[PDB]
């Protein structure tokens, strides 16, 4: 039951439409085994990023759209030494 992890957006949860956002999230080790998620809908976005990225805990978001919006939690964890607990909810919210 490892601690959560912190998920962020840069620079906030609240961006106005058609502008960018990144998602956050840092656990404990250097990189390399961060999962995002939306929960009541998948974010189908997510699996679009670079392993590159995912690996150092980036979600990056160009130009944010409506279906954007929504609950977004993380976990990170190697095979061993074991998953974490989700991260406290982040509220991505659309605005303008």
């Amino acid at each position: 039951p490892l601690p959560k992890p912190t998920l962020w957006a840069e620079p906030g949860s609240v961006i106005t439409q058609g502008s960018p956002v990144t998602l956050r999230c840092q656990g404990s080790l250097e990189t390399q085994e961060y999962h995002l998620y939306r929960e009541k809908k998948t974010a189908l976005w997510i699996t679009r990023i670079p392993q590159e990225l995912v690996k150092k805990g980036q979600f990056p978001i160009l130009s944010i759209t409506w279906e954007h919006a929504g609950r977004y939690c993380c976990i990170y964890g190697s095979h061993t030494v074991g998953l974490s607990e989700s991260s406290d909810p982040l509220e991505l919210v659309v605005t303008g």
